[PDB]
């Protein structure tokens, strides 16, 4: 794939949500160019390269209790980039809870993600 | 004020959406910094200079006849920043119209917004 267009951003960013929901850390790392940063929540330090974005995602992830699906349409540039809004479903102190999420992406020539920025912090976590 | 917390970044952000769907102009401009950045749609060259800024908003708010409003919460961040979902309406070629939008902000230590990036393109408008 080239620089995505604005409708290819609106697929690739729905198909991160949709390995993000099925746990597939595999292929979400696989979505991310080799050398890319990931800064989840947005604030925090960077993390640069498959192998830390893999562990990452492992930690997050791996643990099982995680839903993911989009809460609005992914917002498209010209550029390769796009935000999305969507809604994680994990578990919090024994209960289900909720996290809104937006996750912004700049994607590279190749149609991999270069950088993602993650917004929420505990505002955005809520409980029964 | 100081640099926003989560919460205070929740609240300016929203009052961001309020003043765009009120349509004033000179409100929303003062919610800037002197140095701040417009980046909108997100992959145009940002636009700089507080009159600049004044001149943007009139050329898509002037008609009176925009609404906005927040279609999801504010995603905040602990340095300053945030993400909101919300949807444009509005009147183009002769049709009633929806846009979705996603803005990215920034804000300085004093409260004021010092970078504003709007993700939005052509394939996030609809007819009403
Ligand atoms: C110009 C416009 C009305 C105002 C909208 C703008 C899209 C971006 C958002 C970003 C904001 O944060 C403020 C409103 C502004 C529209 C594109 C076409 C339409 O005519």
């Amino acid at each position: 794939m080239n620089l995505p267009t604005a409708q290819e951003v609106q697929g690739l960013m729905a198909r991160y949500i949709e390995l993000v929901d099925v746990g597939d850390i595999e292929a979400i790392v696989q979505m991310y160019a080799d050398d890319a940063t990931v800064e989840d929540p947005f604030g925090q330090p960077p993390i640069h390269g498959r192998e830390q974005i893999a562990a990452f995602y492992r930690q997050g992830l791996g643990g099982g209790k995680v839903r993911a699906c989009l809460t609005g349409p992914v917002r498209a540039s010209h550029n390769g980039c796009g935000a999305m809004p969507f809604r994680v479903e994990m578990v919090w102190n024994g209960q289900p809870c909720a996290l809104d999420v937006i996750d912004v992406m700049r994607f590279d020539e190749h149609g991999r993600i270069q950088t993602m920025q993650a917004y929420w912090s505990e505002v955005n976590l809520s409980v029964r």
